[PDB]
């Protein structure tokens, strides 16, 4: 008895993620199926309803069900629509939309995070004993240069419809409370190029010249070069945290600053322990030497042990 | 005989925390219920009646009574609208809705600060009179991924269902003044994280280091060293300041940052003291070493009394 | 003949104050009453019309006057609209709004300026011969959580009805061309707090610690020193430009940066002097020694006439 | 044949100047007088049609004309429409409007730049010979205290009907091409104290304060120093960059920041040369002694010839 | 059968490029060509139909086709609409618009790239066999060689009609899945005079003063200096990024500044290989030396070959 929707979904773009909403924008086409009763048109040939007039053939009954995106924020903007009027019964909704649509996004493993974009499609009012959508299918295109593109989408878009029973209800009349619901996954990784080259290898290369602070000849030249090497990390994080997504948490970037932050306190502490470790307070030869290339080890060891 | 509405809210998604205008984000449904003059509908199933056309059933006189919410900044983002007319008198009016809600919020404990989301939800133009809030529910989804959000939910929702008096109206005739006011809160709080590793942390490290300056043998060394660090605090506080929400009031880290401030100027007003102090202005280093650990304690100390 | 009506304005909130346009957004009720020809209502009971409806009745010819506020900026977002219509003849309009208003706005006195917003309303067709104001109640909240609001309400709200006499005309007999016009207006101050702790304090203790360069002993050390000082001022000037209000003209924290560049540009300029005043190169060591307390005196003293 | 179109335009308003789009924003009213067809009106006074009401005038065949304004931006925001329709055959229209406009913009003099802010209107549909503009008036407020303002208006506001000929239209149709176009010019500064005391100034002073690196008496100390210079310049240029209007190419402070730039590679290419140039690798202090007025010169000289 | 469509698109404005969403604004005229049944119009003159009058007439059964922009972002600011109907069948829809339109941009050989601006135009619900376009013409302003302007336009615009073949939906013998779309292609510059300037030039300057460390008599000062050094070329990243426009790979300029982190981190991994070499713990003058404009070639010429 319910009516059989048959839903198609063209995406033509995917931009505009927000890592702080946890949004999302797509850009696509709609497109819904189904049978009714039989209409004459002008000719036996199909009618094509565009735009304003659809309120029109609403106004004076036509059926045309809602279907509201789950997940999107805010109402989408629609551009045109179309209704095609078969007079076998049959009529096609097809309208253009551009929404925020949200999902859950962890980017903590940035700039080597997985996402993947989402839409989920529901009918308002009417639940499965009254309106089921039949089938779902999803098109994408091919995007040929990828580079261009920040995101890479990888692998054919995922469909499956499915039923959501909703427990806090009007009426229960126990079997008018399941909706029929399409869901559309695309999965997708970062292009983690830019974010490589520019931000983490010069981390490295400033990380790596901290340590050659130890091989100043002085004390007070060790000492004093920390202060420099302090600020070149601070003015860095500067750097990353004004350019870089805004977060909730830590990403492997904001980690290996910090990891910078603590190799020159760490530094400090042995620079100032060197120049009163023996008695004398002679300047430590001994143990500088070999922290030059040890916390080149050590800090590569232990922060060589980050997988979470 | 006032109306008795029954009110439901859904609530999907509070984002968007905006800290100086003292808002934040709502999506979510809300479902109002009421009975009135039964009927006649097709066939003796309820009738379904969906966005524009809701418009056109108030034409003919039926009454869809306002509800404003009453701490929304401009007007909501409203998605599809449904009203459910039964056959047996009542009445359901389901719609989705996007909104900029106001509450007073106290950002001085960031960022480690409670806050509660708050609805108010109230007729705009009938009273309780006419028409009363019977009753609210209120419902969330259960959070696993906590993480990844930047708020922590506490608590299931609280109700409130009150009357408010307003003394200003103009055919008063004080008995038909008051409004039926239905109040929802959310009590959330601040998820740390980024703000503990990224922020908190590394000032620490930076006014800690700062102290090692005493460790500088010569004066000449410690006097240049301590305007390199005024610069690092100096770097730092314009890092904080981009990044961190913008207030009206200083927070914690901005007395952090007051704080790392004051420790340098203070040693400064002693480097350079010591260079004059008992009889025959000796160079006496006999000050630093006793402030090597005087006031890394002095500052942990004098700093370790603030509980505001 | 000419109408009279009645306005009262309540405010719920003035926020979202814009430096550089000059204008502020205002969250409200407007209310206006006027009495005509008396009418026959369902009962003898009032009659209300929300939102949608209102468009019906004036369409037969029901009477609802403009009512423009003057000095908005674009046309304001309109939320729920409600007309009350007695059978006594008499009429209430009361409609929410949000909108963004201009004003003149000084900022010189920054962060101890004052300021006040203002409305003005004003019939947008009818002259005072046909519709007259007859008077103006405003309402506002009691502020008890004073620090959480950026800006402090100092005042309850002035108000002021007047006629504005139009210079241009294309209706004949010339006493066609004046409006009646409520005025009102609201004094508030910005919340110093922020700025003195994050911004002023540091500014005096780094333009102080600037002074300390004369307690270094040698020349090289002298110079050189000023010239990390110079560094600091810039990227403080930096800091307080991007978290500032960005302006057309100069506040006292810009003024006080200039003079920070001052103060080291002098010092520079002295350090050099004293070093090539006297004969046989022998230092100026008195000019240095002099100066200790001569710029710590003459720009804590130069800087006090900025009585403007 | 053609009618008779009388226009006037109220400006509040000029702000919110976008320098990359070249676009500003607009506040005013805009007035249209023709005559037409006579008409029975209630009583022998004029009748007023607000907002709403005039869609309904024009569905019983109004001539209401479209008037569009060429060079905005997108569809500006129309606030209260009027029509005023005389029953001696005229006819006025009175709306307000906020909109932003396009106009060619040179801002390589700046802060020194004058612009002209422009309105340019005409008809959508309808030529010369149908539709015709008579005559326009501008009116324009004097404006009580200047610096308040970012731009000062230099004149009165110029007018200028004309008629403008497009070559490839409608069919062929010769001789009915030619729009009736008004067009608005109105000169203005830009008030440009803050430029001068918070950039223009300070970075004299830095590039000043530059040139005394050549006051080191060693040659290690010149060239380090330099650095430190060099860095300064960098964060000058970004104080600037972010704070100042971004542009695609270079202006008067751009150029000063392009001159610090080389005034430093150059001193360092001095610096490092005397220390080389005689035999006994001589330090040639001969030469450095000689800089230190030569650059304040010959930096104010081929610099000074900035006549762009 | 079908019906020919003949295209008129005028240019105004192609501006405000968001490389980020890899799209661009357009304003312009669109007009439209086609003729139809004849019809009796006032007098034998044609008929002009203005903005909400069109949906009047398309109401009684006026054909006014969609016409869809392919490749836009979200529905266009559509300014007025205009008919004009002729007594021999034929029809003409004039509108402006404002749009924001997406093409593939590579911005990788930026600032010396080179895009095409494109519009792609397509009817929304009729096919080929109902509606066909029969020409396409594009008018474009002529100004040339402009600084005012970010891009050199390269020529007039070049244009494609052709048929799309849309592999799905439910067809008639299957020739009912072809649509006429016109495509209009733009090609453009970017100017690269304020990038060379201002950006280009300086990172030269400071790359190669960065390699004067050579010339350091100390190594002291040799390897104390290159960690300065280091900060600089951190505070022209954080300089370039925040002003250039974001993109998800490395350009130019980006790798200029990687190159510049390296030329300072090898020259650390030297001034440091130098002073341990040999025997008898001697200092290294020879390779120091050697190395001085061995850098400047070996940067100079090994950099001086890259051609992506
Ligand atoms: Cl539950």
């Amino acid at each position: 008895r319910p009516v059989d929707v048959s839903v198609s979904i063209f995406i033509n773009k995917i931009y505009g993620v927000n890592t702080l909403e946890q949004t999302y924008k797509v850009d696509g086409y709609i497109v819904a199926q189904w049978t009714g009763k039989p209409r004459k048109t002008p000719g036996d040939k199909p009618l094509i309803v565009e735009n304003t007039q659809i309120e029109r053939w609403i106004n004076n009954g036509l059926w045309v069900p809602a279907l509201e995106f789950i997940n999107v924020v805010g109402s989408p903007d629609t551009g045109n629509k179309r209704l095609m009027l078969f007079p076998d019964g049959r009529v096609i909704y097809n309208a253009r939309f551009l929404g925020s649509f949200s999902n859950d996004m962890d980017f903590r493993l940035f700039p080597f995070d997985r996402q993947q974009f989402v839409l989920e499609l529901e009918p308002f009012s009417y639940n499965n004993q009254q309106l089921r959508f039949s089938d779902i299918q999803v098109y994408t295109e091919n995007i040929d240069n990828e580079e261009i593109d920040e995101w890479w989408i990888r692998g054919k878009a995922s469909t499956h419809i499915s039923d959501i029973r909703y427990d806090h209800l009007s009426s229960v009349q126990p079997n008018q409370n399941e909706f029929s619901r399409i869901t559309v996954r695309i999965d997708a990784v970062r292009n983690p190029s830019y974010y490589l080259w520019s931000f983490i290898l010069p981390l490295g290369l400033i990380i790596a010249a901290s340590w050659s602070v130890f091989w100043l000849e002085s004390f007070s030249e060790r000492l004093q070069t920390s202060f420099t090497l302090m600020l070149t990390v601070v003015a860095y994080a500067f750097y990353t945290s004004n350019i870089l997504p805004r977060l909730p948490y830590t990403t492997v970037i904001d980690q290996m600053i910090i990891a910078g932050y603590g190799s020159i306190f760490a530094a400090i502490l042995l620079i100032i322990f060197a120049h009163h470790r023996q008695a004398n307070g002679v300047e430590d030869d001994l143990l500088i030497q070999r922290c030059r290339l040890a916390f080149p080890l050590g800090f590569l060891a232990i922060g060589c042990v980050l997988v979470i």
